């Protein structure tokens, strides 16, 4: 129960996607494509950093792309 959870990897990106595209982070839509989201590549190299940051893992653009919705990329990250 101490480890970062998949449920806590969904709300920090929701967290990151609103304040970046100015919407309230409910609204976020976990299933949609990250690149349809409204960030921009800015975003998505502050938003790596940010991850590396959160939980030590840098990473690839192979797994960004094949995990490519907000869900399905916290899953992976923590699992
Ligand atoms: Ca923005
Ligand atoms: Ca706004
Ligand atoms: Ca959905
Ligand atoms: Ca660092
Ligand atoms: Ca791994």
């Amino acid at each position: 129960r101490a480890e970062l959870t998949v449920p806590e990897m969904r709300q920090w990106l929701r967290n990151w996607v609103g304040k970046a595209v100015g919407k309230a982070p409910d609204s976020i839509d976990e299933s949609v494509p990250m690149v349809e989201l409204g960030l921009s590549s800015r975003d998505a190299v502050a938003m790596a950093a940010d991850i590396e940051d959160l939980t030590g893992v840098t990473l690839s653009v192979a797994v960004a792309f094949a995990h490519p919705t907000i869900e399905s990329l916290a899953t992976r990250i923590i699992e």
